[PDB]
């Protein structure tokens, strides 16, 4: 079965690491961190890895139940919630995954909305349940962030109106802050089972091997609740590529696919890239920053090549 | 002729094309009195997007634009006029043959979400990272001030001051503010995209069974509530992944109807069959309302092109 990529353009792609559209292609050759994100991880023959799942609505989402308000040194009102799988089934910590699929894969203060729909109903209210929603923050670097253990903590501005024991949804929206105390680092993984524990079942780190090459990312700018900043989240492949590869399950005929970024209006190749078996792109570029190209551009699979292939410089 | 196909995503792997929600259940309601004419999640089987449908899951019920004015409510809350662009940031051209900017909500109600802003500019001499803010907001799509086809809408906030004019603004939808009587939630009533006395234009057509004994089959999602009582749902004709797939493939439609079977892969058994109509919606032979009780690892498989006169096996 022939390997293919979707023919979605850049303006028709979304980030696999946060629910955002792709804004630009981006490189950063001098990156010192190990790149080992856990969402947006899929091999070219369709094997999902890390915490990657298929739903755009599941990325950095949680489902579960609030148990109780809990004490925390930091500003706000804090709440513990058990978390299930996104489909509502109990999370089984013995599954070979780092954490429930969809769990955030970076250090930071994730801002979103917690909403609840009660299980019990009121006969006087048409046998309909009570609801509430409030803004919430999840500090993924907190020692109380333990999604692999089945529970996490979030904070609210709201001091009282979060109910215990009721079905709870977290809808991510952006970051609370990128100030010095907010520990935003997109390449630092959370400790999924808590402080001082080793993460397990990780999707592998990715890196260029060939001289002169660097990773190419699909970059999205992420909203902020407050403060100064222009934070971004870079994914290895957009969510639509995860979904496509998973569907197709095309055998990988070598370790490296040659892809061409094409202008469909003109037919011209803007640049070429290596698409590696584990699901990431490299290019021959010696600079950091956006790739300035039209958003109607798209990657086209050309052929299977190998580690010895020399890319034309961007 | 390029063969027609559906994605092999299961129900637990599909999302709603009318609001950013996972699909929860398949659903019928034969006795529905409203005309079904939603504008998001509209795609022909040969890949033609219709209505306000676009491809991004992040674009559904999203807005992009700039705030122009603050207006305090008589009683409570603050209203903000917002001039909207296309989601890709280019100016919205109202003479474009669409009902409204792609992604515009397609139903009456109070849509609850978060408005966020990232300022364009920084203060000369004063540090070079832009200022940001986000607050909860509500968009009343039934409001006379909801005129996205004219290039502007209004949202309201609890926040009374901290929303900036002339700065890039994003609306991230989250759910509904209310489903009380005064909140006018009706998923099949279209907004008046240009205001109340003006006719909507360039609409995707209404959908309905033709053949006796059939009813529409929907992909149903439950939508969060900011407050109050209720368990509101949003029904789409096809999930967003089917829109994306059909658009990609652009397979010619070889009859008016693609016969599809909902299959249990564990047993290989067909649970039921359905008609997938050329204009992009499903019907089944069912004479009851409510969820279809089936495993979420079940999925629709294309069987063959049939005629509109084909008689469905009763569900
Ligand atoms: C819920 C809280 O209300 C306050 O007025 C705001 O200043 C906070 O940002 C937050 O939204
Ligand atoms: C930089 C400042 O951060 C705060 O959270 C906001 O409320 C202000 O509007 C401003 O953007
Ligand atoms: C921003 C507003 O703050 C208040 O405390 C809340 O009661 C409202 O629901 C809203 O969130
Ligand atoms: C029914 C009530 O509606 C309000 O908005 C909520 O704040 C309460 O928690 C409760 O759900």
């Amino acid at each position: 079965k022939p390997f293919t990529l979707p023919i979605l353009t850049l303006g028709e792609l979304t980030n696999s690491r946060f629910p955002l559209p792709i804004d630009v292609l981006y490189t950063n050759p001098n990156e010192s961190a190990i790149v080992q994100c856990q969402n947006g991880r899929c091999t070219l023959d369709g094997e999902l890895q890390g915490t990657t799942q298929l739903l755009p609505t599941g990325i950095c989402a949680f489902r579960g139940k609030v148990t109780q308000q809990v004490q925390d040194e930091h500003r706000g009102t804090h709440w513990n919630m058990t978390v299930t799988n996104l489909n509502g089934t109990p999370f089984d910590p013995t599954e070979d995954v780092p954490a429930p699929l969809g769990t955030p894969d970076f250090s930071g203060q994730i801002y979103g909305v917690i909403s609840q729909r009660n299980t019990n109903t009121v006969p006087g209210e048409g046998n309909l349940p009570a609801n509430r929603a409030h803004e919430a923050v999840i500090a993924t670097y907190s020692p109380k962030f333990t999604p692999k253990l089945g529970n996490i903590q979030f904070s609210t501005w709201e001091t009282q109106d979060v109910s215990s024991g009721q079905p709870t949804k977290f809808t991510p929206v952006g970051l609370a802050s990128v100030d010095a105390n907010s520990h935003f680092d997109q390449w630092t993984l959370p400790s999924y089972s808590g402080a001082l524990t080793l993460n397990m079942n990780l999707a592998p780190s990715v890196a260029p091997v060939f001289p002169g090459e660097c990773l190419l990312f699909f970059r999205s700018f992420i909203p902020l609740k407050g403060g100064y900043g222009n934070p971004a989240i870079d994914c290895l492949m957009p969510q639509e590529w995860v979904q496509h590869l998973y569907q197709e399950s095309a055998p990988s005929l070598s370790d490296v696919a040659l892809v061409r970024y094409v202008n469909p209006e003109t037919g011209r190749t803007l640049f070429e890239a290596k698409l590696h078996r584990n699901g990431f792109l490299t290019v021959a570029r010696n600079s950091a920053g956006p790739v300035v190209a039209p958003t109607n551009g798209y990657f086209r699979f050309d052929s299977w090549v190998n580690q010895f292939y020399t890319l034309a410089p961007m």
